[PDB]
This record gives C-alpha cells, sequence and structure tokens, in this order.
C-alpha cells in the first residue's frame, strides 16, 4: 500500500511558462485562456503590501510573455479575479483535456504536478489538510503549479499554488482565485491555526493495514460513537459522524470488522502508542489517504 | 520533502492491453514492438511451473490481441527473450518519446506507473532494496507495468514487473526479460533473502531533513568509516565508502555537515531510537530517497 498519485499526462499538456517582468511562474492553459497567481505581476518590493488592483492597471496585454514550449503565445485579454489572473490567448489549446473546476473539502485528497519554468518536475499525492493548508514540496518558481483529481478521463483542477507559510506548510487558491483557508496573498507572517487529524482517513488507512495482513493492533473491545470522540477531542481528532461510518461501510464490509470496533482499536493507539511497531511500514498514524483512495488502490 | 514521482504522460503514450487466452496483462508498445511478460501465455493451470519453450510453440502471431485504446494493432511476429515477449505489430506508436533500456543498480529509485488493462491508475517512487525486490502496490491485472527514470526528454526504462512474493514485496525484470534478484517466473514460494537498509541514502535523507530545518538529531560527536560499519553491520545497514562520502559531497556541502559527522548522529539514532519525535515527518528512517533525489528535490 503506497502514496499513489494520479497518471499527469493530461495535466502536463496545459502547463505553461508565465513571465511579466523578471518574475517568472507557471501558468494553466486550457481553451484559449492561461491560469496564473495575480503576484506574477508584483516585484520583490511589491510582495510586501502590493495594491494588485493598482499595480495591474499598469500592466497590458504584451507585458505578459507566455511561452510553451519554444512557443510564444499572444496575449489578447487579462483580467483578474480573486486572486488569479486570466490571460486569453490567441490559440486554443490543442491539448486541452475535459476538464472542470472543483473546490474540494478539507480531508481531500488530491496530486501535485510541481513545475518550474512551465515543465513539469514531479507528480506526489496531498490532502487538504482541516486547517485549509497542503503539507507540499515547493519552491521558488512552483506557483501556478496544480492539484487535480481524474475521474474517467476528466481532469477536476481543485487547487493552484500561491505560497509557504512560516511552519514549511503550502497555501493556495481554487482555480477562481479564492484562497483555501484565511490566508491572502502577501509576504507577511501568516498563521495556519491548530490542525487536527482526519479521523476517517485514519480509520481507512486502518482497513487498509488489515486488508493487506496487518492486524496486530486488533483489540477484543468496542466503543460508542460518543465515547470515542470523547477521546478524538484528546488529541486534536476531528471528531466522527454516521456519514464517516457510512463512508466507510465498503471497507467495514470487505473486512468485517466494525466501524467502532476499529475505533476501539484507533483509541487504544492514540493512548498506549504502537509499542515501536509498524503499521504499512509507517511508525505514525497515517491521515491522508481517504476511504476512496483505499477502496481505489486495493480494488 | 515529499516522495516524488517523476511525470508520467511520456509513459502514458505507451501502455496498451496484451491478451493471450483469457490471460491480460500490460504491455509496452515503442516504435513497432510491444514488450509484456511472457507468461500472458500461461493458463492458471500452467502457472505452477511452466515450460514456457513448450507453450509458445502453440501459439501463433493470431493468439496475441493488443488493443490501444479501441484500436487493435495487428501482431506480425513473435518472439521469447528471458522472461519477456516481444511482439512485433505492423504500426509504429506515434507516441513513442526519446527512450533506453537500463538495468538499474539495488538503492537506485525509480517511478513506477500502475496500469491495469493497458490503462494507468496511478503513479509512485520506488527503489530497488538490496535484496533486489520493491515495495510495490500491485494488484493481479498489473503485469507489465514498468519502472523508468526521465533525464531531459528522455525515458530510461528499467523494471516491467512480474510477480509478487509471500511477504508481499514485488519482484520483476528490467526490459530484456532478465529479472532482478534471484527470482524466477512460476508460482512457487519464493525467498528474497535478509534485506539491509541504504546507508547513503538515509545519509542523503538526514541531510534533506536537516536542510528542510529538521536538526534535533545533530550530535557533537564524529566517528571513523570502520567504526560507523562496525554498527552498520551490527543493524543490516549496508556498509559505507568512499564513493558514498563523495557521492554526499554536494549534500555536505550545502549543509556544511561533514559525512562522518552525520554518521555519528545516524549511529546514535539506530542505538538510541528517535525517543518518540520525528524527522521530515517520519518516525522512521528512510532509505528510498539517493542523494540525486535529494538534490533534484530541494533544487
Ligand atoms: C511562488 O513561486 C512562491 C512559492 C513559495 C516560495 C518558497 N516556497 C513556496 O511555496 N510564492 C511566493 O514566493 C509568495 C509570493 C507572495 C506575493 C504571496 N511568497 C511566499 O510564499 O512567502 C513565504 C516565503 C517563506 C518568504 O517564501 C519565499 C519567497 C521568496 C523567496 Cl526568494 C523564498 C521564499
Ligand atoms: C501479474 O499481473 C501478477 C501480479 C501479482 C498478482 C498479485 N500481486 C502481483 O504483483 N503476477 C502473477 O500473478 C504471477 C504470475 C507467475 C506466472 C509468475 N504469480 C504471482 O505473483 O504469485 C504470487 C501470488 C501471491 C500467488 O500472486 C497471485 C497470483 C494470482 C492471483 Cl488470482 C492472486 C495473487
Amino acid at each position: 500500500f503506497r502514496k499513489m498519485a494520479f497518471p499527469s499526462g493530461k495535466v502536463e499538456g496545459c502547463m505553461v511558462q508565465v513571465t511579466c517582468g523578471t518574475t517568472t511562474l507557471n501558468g494553466l492553459w486550457l481553451d484559449d485562456v492561461v491560469y496564473c497567481p495575480r503576484h506574477v505581476i508584483c516585484t520583490s518590493e511589491d510582495m510586501l503590501n502590493p495594491n494588485y488592483e493598482d499595480l495591474l492597471i499598469r500592466k497590458s496585454n504584451h507585458n505578459f510573455l507566455v511561452q510553451a514550449g519554444n512557443v510564444q503565445l499572444r496575449v489578447i485579454g487579462h483580467s483578474m479575479q480573486n486572486c488569479v489572473l486570466k490571460l486569453k490567448v490567441d490559440t486554443a489549446n490543442p491539448k486541452t483535456p475535459k476538464y472542470k473546476f472543483v473546490r474540494i473539502q478539507p480531508g481531500q485528497t488530491f496530486s501535485v504536478l510541481a513545475c518550474y519554468n512551465g515543465s513539469p518536475s514531479g507528480v506526489y499525492q496531498c490532502a487538504m489538510r482541516p486547517n485549509f493548508t497542503i503539507k507540499g514540496s515547493f519552491l521558488n518558481g512552483s506557483c501556478g503549479s496544480v492539484g487535480f483529481n481524474i475521474d474517467y478521463d476528466c481532469v477536476s483542477f481543485c487547487y493552484m499554488h500561491h505560497m509557504e507559510l512560516p511552519t514549511g506548510v503550502h497555501a493556495g487558491t481554487d482555480l477562481e482565485g479564492n484562497f483555501y483557508g484565511p490566508f491572502v496573498d502577501r509576504q507577511t507572517a501568516q498563521a495556519a491555526g491548530t490542525d487536527t487529524t482526519i479521523t476517517v482517513n485514519v480509520l481507512a488507512w486502518l482497513y487498509a493495514a488489515v486488508i493487506n495482513g496487518d492486524r496486530w493492533f486488533l483489540n477484543r473491545f468496542t466503543t460508542t460513537l460518543n465515547d470515542f470522540n470523547l477521546v478524538a477531542m484528546k488529541y486534536n481528532y476531528e471528531p466522527l459522524t454516521q456519514d464517516h461510518v457510512d463512508i466507510l461501510g465498503p471497507l467495514s464490509a470487505q473486512t468485517g470488522i466494525a466501524v467502532l470496533d476499529m475505533c476501539a482499536s484507533l483509541k487504544e493507539l492514540l493512548q498506549n502508542g504502537m509499542n515501536g511497531r509498524t503499521i504499512l511500514g509507517s511508525a505514525l498514524l497515517e491521515d491522508e489517504f481517504t476511504p476512496f483512495d483505499v477502496v481505489r488502490q486495493c480494488s
């Protein structure tokens, strides 16, 4: 059982380079529009406290250099939507996949295609944390890299990368430019509050452990939803609900282990630790696989 | 710092479906040749102890059904090379990337494009273990999935998937059909011997930890190559060598931490454990990032 990303090919063909002045980052080219973070228009002396409206007023279509491979695209319009720019170009991307824009929920997962200079460097899987950050791997030049899911042949874009927080975690927007969480695109100290553990995902991963033969942490106790949650709260775990219980249905069925039984084993792990043992090769409790991810992978 | 795979698009366009009888698995379509595991010709009653030469003698070109999307390809020749079949087809793949076949060394890493029915399902990063197994995620139908590295625009194929061992780890071949390790493609119990930890990779990951601000495990001791290795052997770690020390050069330089100093910290971690703390978000010592991987990711 592995952290598995979606195949990235459909997204690779949408990545372009966008330069304004000496600032370069990545853009996403779908039909005749290129989407990118609006801070492409900032100089380093603007990033402390930009007035983006005023900055963009000094920019014309020809100040945006958009490059797809060795091919410069012609910008024929521009507008700002929340924290993203939309650059209308004179060529529709011939590689545009079937796609939609979605705003994901916290606790859900997606794949990131990390890019530099409009060129893909690598792919990995991320969760939107309950505090609306992601634990990514991003350097200078990575902004405009996107996160996505694939359903059949349709790419659902859900994330565009903008910034790193002082804790080393990452923040960004949906493809309409609205940040996940309370963040703003300016280079000031910003707090993500307390993060919490995605309880239903830990359970899904414990189920995945059982499916893959790892069963040592199972005990002979059970518990109640309200009793467990009294333990969840203690550990900054999200409360569990019947919808969670139901979502776990397929896994609880494949394994014959009641969700509340699995909860009792989780309580003991939270209380007693793992005694130097491992679960699916990890010595910590993993919360960045959804139930769907586990079903998808073990099917 | 994340387990990061290569972008998979160039490989996605090489995957096809190969059926012989009711056995279906994946093939790799490059120029006018499709490569796949030879056990595609086995029935379930053949897999216990196949005579592949005899089995293949009863097969003709038209018994191999090769499908790329909705498109059946015409097989015009077939031959067996070690544990792979080469099916000559009448159409050269128009999506063939620049490519080579390489036999990787143990301790090196690569990306796996896990496929079913010739369709990519997901991508993840693997190391060739010192005992020539990989810790993958593979189900029935995944054989013929490949592992690769990308250098610039050139895909270096290094692995084709064939089998799971009783321990749950995975074995397969290079693209000439020669198994990594002592394995044979028959459904009998086979041992991978003792695995060992890839010492230079653990050090590279400790360097990656330091680069990313995690420094608690550093101590004020140093050691000798021979003294450390007396500790390495104790823990089934690979011995460290000057070539390893030199390969770590760039990281030792970026950090100002002598390799033998980092070795002394590693010795203490092996001896004293991690006292419930974490390094790059892991509570175990990670050995599936090479020095190159760490340089690539932190650059
Ligand atoms: C866009 O490519 C870049 C991505 C971050 C750089 C470091 N790791 C990232 O994910 N985003 C920014 O630089 C962003 C622009 C603001 C206008 C929102 N600033 C930001 O993320 O500040 C946090 C710090 C740690 C200061 O990030 C860095 C900024 C500049 C440099 Cl040279 C290094 C880090
Ligand atoms: C090829 O798609 C398949 C891949 C393994 C299936 C289970 N996980 C794998 O990686 N390879 C085989 O089935 C292989 C064929 C032999 C001719 C070499 N047999 C094999 O791997 O045996 C090990 C076991 C655990 C028996 O694998 C399974 C075989 C069949 C089935 Cl239905 C389930 C598991």
